[PDB]
C-alpha cells in the first residue's frame, strides 16, 4: 500500500484500502494493549474506593459490550462464505474492545470519575475511524460498510460519555480541593482554579477562603513515610539521605521524565513542519491539502506540547512541595528527639536556617533537575538539526551564544559586588536617618535640620556613584540580550555566504535555522543555574544527612512508673559520651509527697540532678525510677509567644477555680495588673517583654497548673524578690501551699526555707556528701554545716515627571528606533532570501549583507542608548524623589512626627527608595521590551499577511481577561503565602528554645501536631500560586497556538501572492510570540505592584508643613534679642487648651523659672518660645519683634534650649557642637573649657574629632549633658531655656556662672534649683497661679 499517487500527489487524498484496514485499526487497539499493563500499576497503587452503580458507568459498559459484538459480527460475516485482513482486523479490534470495557469496569472498582486513558484512547480511535469514514463515504457517493458506520457512531457516543465525570466514591475537608474531583479535561486545562480566579477578582482573598489540601499533600501523610524509610535505612546501616529521598518521592517523580521527553520532541517538531511549509509555499502547482494538512499539524503539535509540559511542571513542583513538607516534619521530629550533647554543637540558627533555605532549595530544585538531561540533549539535537541545515558555518553562529553564557555570568557576579557596595552605603544612610527620626526634637530646637540634610545628601552622593556604575553596567547587559538574535543571525549568514559563492541562502536555510537558534537560547542559558542549584542542593543534602544522623536520647535512663517516688542508686550521668561524668555518685530515695532541697556550692551539680531525672543527662551507669508525671520548672524560663493564659494552661482544659487559685499563689496578680490585657497579653520575645522574675512565676504557674505528682524545680525563686519568694514558697511549694501531697524536689541556694524542707540533699562536685534532714544535718555538723558557714494611572505620569519629560520621550523614541531596526532587519532577510539564482549564484549577495550589518549595528547602538537613557533617568528620578521627600519630611511640623506611626517613615526611606532606584528601571526596561516584542510579532504577522486582522480582537480579549484575573488574584496569593511562611520558623525557634520543658511535660505530640497545622497552612497558600502560574501558562500558550494556526492558515490561503521568505518570517515570529506574551503578563504584574512605591514616596507632598524657616521680608536685625525681653501676651497653645490666659513679662537679663506639676503647661511653654506648635491665640513678642512673624530658623538660632535628655548625634564632637562649622575653633575650645569639659575633651586621642556612637553611648550621661551645655554656651544667645530632670551641681553652677547676662527660663521638677531663680511663674493647669519672686512666694 502507501502509493504516493492516491495518498500524497492527488486532488482527492484517500488512504489506501489496505492501509485503512491495517494501520488505522492497529493504532488504537495497540495503544490500549501497551497502556493496559502499565495502568494496573496506577490503578493498584492509587485507590479511592469504588464508585456506585450509575447510569453513565452502565451506559459506557453496555456500549462496550455492543461495540465488541459489532466488531466480532464482522468476523462472523468474514467466516460466512476471503481476504486475510477481513478476519484479523475485526477480531483484534473486538479483543481490545473487550479490554476497554473491562478497563472502565475496573476503573469503577478502583474509583475513577473520569479517565484520561479511556479518553485519549477513544480520541485516537475516533480520528482513525474518521479517516476510514471519509474514505468509505468517498468510495460510495452496505455489506461491511454499515458495520463500520455502527462502530463509528458507537465510538463517538462512547467518547462523548467518557468526558463526563462519574459520581464521587461513598468512601469532610470543608472547602476541599477540586483537583481530586475534576474531570480529565479540567485537570489537563487547569480549569478548576478559574473559580478562585474570578472570585479573587471580586472578593479579596483571606486565609479561610483557600481550599483545603488533598489527602496526599497533608504533612500527616508525607512525614510518617519519610520517617519510616529513614528508620529502615538507619537500622539497616554512613546512611545516605539521597537514597531515602529517591525511594520515597522518586516513583511519583519519574512520571516527569516521559512528559519532558514528549515536550522536547514536540518542541523540535515545530521547525520541521515550518520547513515543510516553506517548501510548500515555494513549491507552486502543489495541492492545497498538503498546506492545510500541515497548518493542522503545527497547531496540534503546539497544543499537545503546551499541555504535556505543564503536567511535568505540576508533577515536579508537587514532588518539590512534598519534599519540603516531609523534610520540615522530619527535622522537627529529629530536633525533638536528639540528645543535648549533639544539639549544643550545632547552632540554633543553624537548624532554623536548615528549614529556612536548605529544605526549600530541594523544593525549588524540583524545576532544575530534569534539565540535567533535557538541556544537553535538546542542545545537542538542535545543533545536529542546525548542522543538517546549513553546515559547519553554524558552529560560528552558535560560537557567540556559548560566548554569552560566561560573559553574562561575569556581568551578574560584578553587579553583585556593586549590590554589596550600594547596600553598604544604604546601611549608613538608614543609620543616620534613624538618628534623625528619634531625635527630631533637638534638631528643630537648634535649627540644625539643614546641616543634617547636607550629610544625608553626601551619603546619597556616595550611594549614587555606585548606582551610576551599576547603571552603566546594566546597559550592556540589556544590549547583548537584545543584540543576540541579530548577532547570531548575522554571524552565521555572513560566514555561510562568504565561505563559498555556491551556497544559496533560501527561506528554509535562513528561517528554520533562525528558529532553531531561539529553541537553543533557553537550554544554553539555564545550564549555569542548574549546576549552581545542584551544588547548593548537594551541600544541603550533606547538612541534612549529618543532622538526621544525630545521636538520640534513650527512655531506659529513667523507668517512669504510672501513678520511693524518686529512686536513684549508684547512678552516674554525663553531658556527653566522651566527657567525664558531671555526677559521679548519685544515690537517694525521695518518698511520695516530700520536699527535697538539693543544696550545694555553685558549680556542684544541682541542676544536673533534675536534668538527669528528666532523661536529659547521658546516663553512663545506674538506675533511676521516677514515678508518675513530672513538672519541670527550668532555671532559664521558657515562655511561649501565646498569651499568658495559654502559657499557664499549657494546652490543658481551663478550670477557672484552679487557674484562679494558681495565679495569685504565684503572686502573679500584680503582674497581671500591670500587663495591658491582663492574662490575655501576648508574652514572649515577640509580644510584651517580661522581667526574669515574672517569667519564673509564669513557668512555676504552668507547672503547678499541669498538676503533676513529681515536681523538679530548678531554682524557681532565683529572680523573684525575697518577699515574693517567701510568699510563693508559702502558697505553692511549702507543706501548707498548693503542692502539699506532691513530691517536690527543689534546687536552691537560699537558706531561708531550708528548715521547712523534709530532706536536704547536699552534693559535692557531683557527689552526695550527706543525705538527711535539716535538724539532723545541722546536728551532724558536717558538709551541711560547712555549707551554712559559707555564707491609579497618574502615578506613572508622576514617575515620568520625576525622570523628566525629555528623558522619557527620548528613551521611548530610541526604543521605537530599535524596534523598527529589528523589524527592517527581518524584512531585509525576507527580501534577501527571495532573490533568484543566475549562473549558479544569487544575483546580489554583498550589498544585502552590508545593509543587514548596518541595520543590526544601528539596532545595537540604540539598544545601548535607550538602556543608558532610562539608567540616567532612573538615577535622576531617585535623586529628585529623595530630595523632595526629605524636604517634605523636614519641613513638616513636629505634630506630624508625633501623630504618624513611628516606623512607617523608616521603611519608606529604606525599602521603597530601594524599590525606586534599582527595581523600577530594570522592570520598565524588560516590560517595554516584551510589549514591543509582542507588538512586533503582531505587526510582522499582519504586514506579511494583510488580511489577518480578524483574529486580533478575540485573542486580545482573551489575553486581557486572563491577564486581569491573574494579576489581581496572584499578587494576593503571593502575599498570603509570604505571610504564612514565617510562623513555621517562629514555631521551630520556640520549640528549639523550650525543648527540655516540651519533653519534660511529655507534650511533644501536641507540638508535633501544631507544626503540622502551620506547614499545612503555608502549603494551602503556596499550591494555588503554582496552579495560578499554570493557568496563565495554558491560557497564554493557547492564545499563541491560535496565533500560529491563523498565521499559517492565512499564509497558506494566499500562497500565490506571497513569497517563501515572508511566510517563513511570519511563522518564526508567531512561534516566538508565546514566550513574549507570557513574560509580558508576568512583567505587567511586576510593574503594577512595583510602581505603587512612587505613590507612597510622593506622600507628605501636601502634608501641612511648618511656617517658613526664613521669611526675608520681616527678618530681624543681627542683634535681634538685644536684652531678651520676653512677653507672653495672652498666649494660648492648642494641643482643649494646655496653655491658656498667659500674660507674663520676663525682663531682659532676669532669671525666671517655671514650676508646676505634671499636666501643667511648663514644657509646652518652651514649645511656645521656639514655635514648635503654632499659637492658637497669642502674641509672644521678644523685645519689639513678634515671634509668629519671624521665620522659624531665625528665632530657633537666636534662642537656645537645653532639653531633658541631650541628644548627641553620631560623628565628631565638633559636628555635635557646631554642625555648620560656623564658629571658629577658638570659640569651640573656649566654650568647652567653660563647660567643665576641657580636661575630658583634651583626653580623647582624636582631639575634637572624637567619634561618638549613636546617642553617645561611649560618653556618660553627665558628659552628654555637659556637651549640650557647651552647645548652648557656644551659641552665645541672650535667651536660654533649661529643662531639668550627680553632675547637677556642675551644670547648675555652670548655668549660674556666665549666663547671668542672658535671660534664662527654667523648667525644673526639683524645687531646690528653682529657689535660686527670682520671678518664679507657677502653672496650675495652664493658668498663671502666682507671678512674683520666691520671696513673695513664701
Ligand atoms: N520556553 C522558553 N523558551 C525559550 N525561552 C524562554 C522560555 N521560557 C522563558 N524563556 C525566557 O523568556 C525570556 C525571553 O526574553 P524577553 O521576553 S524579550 O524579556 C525578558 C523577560 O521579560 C524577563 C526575563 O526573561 P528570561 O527569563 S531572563 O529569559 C528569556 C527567555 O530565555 O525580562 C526580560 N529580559 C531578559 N533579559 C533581559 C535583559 N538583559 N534586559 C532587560 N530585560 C530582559
Amino acid at each position: 500500500f502507501w502509493e504516493w499517487n492516491v495518498t500524497w500527489n492527488t486532488s482527492n487524498p484517500d488512504f489506501t484500502k489496505c492501509f485503512q484496514n491495517t494501520v488505522l485499526v492497529w493504532v488504537p487497539c495497540s495503544y490500549l494493549w501497551v497502556c493496559f499493563p502499565f495502568y494496573f500499576l496506577y490503578l493498584s497503587h492509587h485507590d479511592r474506593g469504588y464508585i456506585q452503580m450509575t447510569h453513565l458507568n452502565k451506559a459506557k459498559t453496555a456500549l462496550g459490550f455492543l461495540l465488541w459484538i459489532v466488531c466480532w459480527a464482522d468476523l462472523f460475516y468474514s467466516f460466512w462464505e476471503l481476504a486475510p485482513v477481513f478476519l484479523v482486523s475485526p477480531t483484534l479490534l473486538g479483543i481490545t474492545m473487550l479490554l476497554a470495557t473491562f478497563l472502565i469496569q475496573i476503573e469503577r472498582r478502583r474509583g475513577v470519575q473520569s479517565s484520561g486513558i479511556m479518553l485519549t484512547f477513544w480520541l485516537i480511535a475516533l480520528l482513525c475511524a474518521l479517516a476510514i469514514l471519509r474514505s468509505k463515504i468517498m468510495t460510495a457517493l452496505v455489506f461491511r460498510d454499515v458495520t463500520f458506520y455502527i462502530y463509528f457512531s458507537l465510538v463517538l457516543i462512547q467518547l462523548v460519555l467518557s468526558c463526563f465525570s462519574d459520581r464521587s466514591p461513598l468512601f469532610n475537608d470543608p472547602n476541599p480541593c477540586p483537583e481530586s474531583s475534576a474531570s480529565f479535561l479540567s485537570r489537563i486545562t487547569f480549569w478548576w482554579i478559574t473559580g478562585m480566579m474570578v472570585q479573587g477578582y471580586r472578593q479579596p482573598l483571606e486565609s479561610t477562603d483557600l481550599w483545603s489540601l488533598n489527602k496526599e499533600d497533608t504533612s500527616e501523610q508525607v512525614v510518617p513515610v519519610l520517617v519510616k524509610n529513614w528508620k529502615k535505612e538507619c537500622a539497616k546501616s554512613d546512611p545516605s539521605l539521597f537514597k531515602v529521598l529517591y525511594k520515597t518521592f522518586g516513583p511519583y517523580f519519574l512520571m516527569s521524565f516521559l512528559f519532558k521527553a514528549v515536550h522536547d520532541l514536540m518542541m523540535f517538531a515545530g521547525p520541521e513542519i515550518l520547513k515543510l511549509l516553506i517548501n510548500f509555499v515555494n513549491d507552486k502547482k502543489a495541492p492545497e491539502w498538503q498546506g492545510y494538512f500541515y497548518t493542522a499539524l503545527l497547531f496540534i503539535s503546539a497544543c499537545l506540547q503546551t499541555l504535556v509540559l505543564h503536567q511535568y511542571f505540576h508533577i515536579c513542583f508537587v514532588s518539590g512541595m512534598r519534599i519540603k513538607t516531609a523534610v520540615i516534619g522530619a527535622v522537627y521530629r529529629k530536633a525533638l528527639v536528639i540528645t543535648n550533647a549533639a544539639r549544643k554543637s550545632s547552632t540554633v540558627g543553624e537548624i532554623v536556617n536548615l528549614m529556612s533555605v536548605d529544605a526549600q532549595r530541594f523544593m525549588d530544585l524540583a524545576t532544575y533537575i530534569n534539565m540535567i538531561w533535557s538541556a544537553p540533549l535538546q542542545v545537542i539535537l538542535a545543533l545536529y538539526l542546525l548542522w543538517l541545515n546549513l553546515g559547519p558555518s553554524v558552529l560560528a553562529g552558535v560560537a557567540v551564544m556559548v560566548l554569552m553564557v560566561p560573559l553574562n555570568a561575569v556581568m551578574a557576579m560584578k553587579t553583585k559586588t556593586y549590590q554589596v557596595a550600594h547596600m553598604k552605603s544604604k546601611d549608613n544612610r538608614i543609620k543616620l536617618m534613624n538618628e534623625i527620626l528619634n531625635g527630631i526634637k533637638v534638631l528643630k530646637l537648634y535649627a540644625w535640620e539643614l546641616a543634617f540634610k547636607d550629610k544625608v545628601l553626601a551619603i546619597r552622593q556616595e550611594e549614587l556613584k555606585v548606582l551610576k556604575k551599576s547603571a552603566y553596567l546594566a546597559a550592556v547587559g540589556t544590549f547583548t540580550w537584545v543584540c543576540t538574535p541579530f548577532l547570531v543571525a548575522l554571524s552565521t549568514f555572513a560566514v555561510y555566504v562568504t565561505v563559498d559563492e555556491n551556497n544559496i541562502l533560501d527561506a528554509q536555510k535562513a528561517f528554520v535555522s533562525l528558529a532553531l537558534f531561539n529553541i537553543l537560547r533557553f537550554p544554553l542559558n539555564i545550564l549555569p543555574m542548574v549546576i549552581s542549584s545542584i551544588v547548593q542542593a548537594s551541600v544541603s543534602l550533606k547538612r541534612l544527612r549529618v543532622f538526621l544522623s544525630h545521636e538520640d536520647l534513650d527512655p531506659d535512663s529513667i523507668q517512669r512508673r504510672p501513678i520511693n517516688s524518686i529512686t536513684v542508686k549508684n547512678a552516674t550521668f554525663t553531658w556527653a559520651r566522651n566527657d567525664p561524668p558531671t555526677l559521679h555518685g548519685i544515690t537517694f530515695s525521695v518518698p511520695e509527697g516530700s520536699l527535697v532541697a538539693v543544696v550545694g556550692q555553685v558549680g556542684c551539680g544541682k541542676s544536673s540532678l533534675l536534668s538527669a531525672l528528666l532523661a536529659e543527662m547521658d546516663k553512663v551507669e545506674g538506675h533511676v525510677t521516677v514515678k508518675g508525671s513530672v513538672a519541670y520548672v527550668p532555671q532559664q524560663a521558657w515562655i511561649q509567644n501565646i498569651s499568658l493564659r495559654e502559657n499557664i494552661l499549657f494546652g490543658r482544659q481551663l478550670q477557672e477555680r484552679y487557674y484562679k487559685a494558681v495565679v495569685e499563689a504565684c503572686a502573679l496578680l500584680p503582674d497581671l495588673e500591670i500587663l495591658p490585657s491582663g492574662d490575655r497579653t501576648e508574652i514572649g520575645e515577640k509580644g510584651v517583654n517580661l522581667s526574669g522574675g515574672q517569667k519564673q512565676r509564669v513557668s512555676l504557674a504552668r507547672a503547678v497548673y499541669c498538676d503533676s505528682d513529681v515536681y523538679l524545680l530548678d531554682d524557681p525563686l532565683s529572680a523573684v524578690d525575697a518577699h515574693v519568694g517567701k510568699h510563693i514558697f508559702e502558697n505553692v511549694i511549702g507543706p501548707k501551699g498548693l503542692l502539699k501531697n506532691k513530691t517536690r524536689l527543689l534546687v536552691t541556694h537560699a537558706i531561708s526555707y531550708l528548715p521547712q524542707m523534709d530532706v536536704i540533699i547536699v552534693m559535692s562536685g557531683g557527689k552526695i556528701s550527706e543525705m538527711g534532714s535539716y535538724q539532723e544535718l545541722l546536728a551532724r555538723d558536717g558538709a551541711f554545716a560547712e555549707f551554712l558557714r559559707t555564707y491609579k494611572l497618574s502615578v506613572y505620569w508622576d514617575y515620568m515627571k520625576a525622570i523628566g519629560l525629555f528623558i522619557s520621550f527620548l528613551s521611548i523614541f530610541l526604543f521605537l528606533c530599535n524596534h523598527v531596526a529589528s523589524l527592517v532587519s527581518n524584512y531585509w532577510l525576507s527580501l534577501w532570501t527571495d532573490d533568484p539564482i543566475v549562473n549558479g549564484t544569487q544575483e546580489h549577495t554583498q550589498v544585502r549583507l552590508s545593509v543587514y550589518g548596518a541595520l543590526g549595528i544601528s539596532q545595537g547602538i540604540t539598544v545601548f542608548g535607550y538602556s543608558m537613557a532610562v539608567s540616567i533617568g532612573g538615577i535622576f528620578a531617585s535623586r529628585r524623589l529623595h530630595l523632595d521627600l526629605l524636604h517634605n519630611v523636614l519641613r513638616s511640623p513636629i505634630s506630624f512626627f508625633e501623630r504618624t506611626p513611628s516606623g512607617n517613615l523608616v521603611n519608606r526611606f529604606s525599602k521603597e527608595l530601594d524599590t525606586v532606584d534599582s527595581m523600577i528601571p530594570q522592570v520598565i526596561k524588560m516590560f517595554m521590551g516584551s510589549l514591543f516584542n509582542v507588538i512586533g510579532a503582531c505587526i510582522i504577522i499582519l504586514l506579511a499577511t494583510p488580511m489577518a486582522a480578524v483574529i486580533i480582537p478575540p485573542l486580545g480579549l482573551i489575553y486581557f481577561f486572563v491577564q486581569r484575573f491573574y494579576v489581581a488574584s496572584s499578587r494576593q496569593l503571593k502575599r498570603l503565602e509570604s505571610v504564612s511562611r514565617s510562623p513555621v520558623y517562629s514555631h521551630f525557634n520556640e520549640t528549639l528554645l523550650g525543648v527540655s520543658v516540651i519533653r519534660a511535660f511529655e507534650e511533644q505530640e501536641r507540638f508535633i501536631r501544631q507544626s503540622d497545622l502551620k506547614v499545612d497552612e503555608n502549603q494551602k497558600a503556596y499550591y494555588p500560586s503554582i496552579v495560578a502560574n499554570r493557568w496563565l501558562a495554558v491560557r497564554l500558550e493557547c492564545v499563541g497556538n491560535c496565533i500560529v494556526l491563523f498565521a499559517s492558515l492565512f499564509a497558506v490561503i494566499s500562497r500565490h501572492s506571497l513569497s517563501a521568505g515572508l511566510v517563513g518570517l511570519s511563522v518564526s515570529y508567531s512561534l516566538q510570540v508565546t514566550t513574549y506574551l507570557n513574560w509580558l503578563v508576568r512583567m505587567s504584574s511586576e510593574m503594577e505592584t512595583n510602581i505603587v512605591a512612587v505613590e507612597r514616596l510622593k506622600e507628605y507632598s501636601e502634608t501641612e508643613k511648618e511656617a517658613p524657616w526664613q521669611i526675608q521680608d520681616m527678618a530681624p536685625p543681627k542683634d535681634w534679642p538685644q536684652v531678651g525681653r520676653v512677653e507672653f501676651r495672652d498666649y494660648g497653645l492648642r494641643y482643649d487648651l494646655v496653655l491658656k490666659h498667659i500674660n507674663v513679662t520676663i525682663d531682659g537679663g532676669e532669671k525666671v523659672g517655671i514650676v508646676g506639676r505634671t499636666g501643667a503647661g511648663k514644657s509646652s511653654l518652651t514649645l511656645g518660645l521656639f514655635r514648635i506648635k503654632e499659637s492658637a491665640e497669642g502674641e509672644i513678642i521678644i523685645d519689639d519683634i513678634n515671634i509668629a512673624k519671624i521665620g522659624l530658623h531665625d528665632l530657633r538660632f537666636k534662642i537656645t534650649i537645653i532639653p531633658q535628655d541631650p541628644v548627641l548625634f553620631s560623628g565628631s564632637l565638633r559636628m555635635n557642637l557646631d554642625p555648620f562649622s560656623q564658629y571658629s575653633d577658638e570659640e569651640v575650645w573656649t566654650s568647652l573649657e567653660l563647660a567643665h569639659l576641657k580636661g575630658f575633651v583634651s583626653a580623647l586621642p582624636d582631639k575634637l574629632n572624637h567619634e561618638c556612637a549613636e546617642g553617645g553611648e561611649n560618653l556618660s550621661v553627665g558628659q552628654r549633658q555637659l556637651v549640650c551645655l557647651a552647645r548652648a554656651l557656644l551659641r552665645k544667645t541672650k535667651i536660654l531655656v533649661l529643662d531639668e530632670a550627680e553632675t547637677d551641681d556642675l551644670i547648675q553652677s555652670t548655668i549660674r556662672t556666665q549666663f547671668d547676662d542672658c535671660t534664662v527660663l527654667t523648667i525644673a521638677h526639683r524645687l531646690n534649683t528653682i529657689m535660686d531663680y527670682t520671678r518664679v511663674i507657677v502653672l496650675d493647669k495652664g493658668e498663671i497661679q502666682e507671678w512674683g519672686s520666691p520671696s513673695d512666694l513664701l
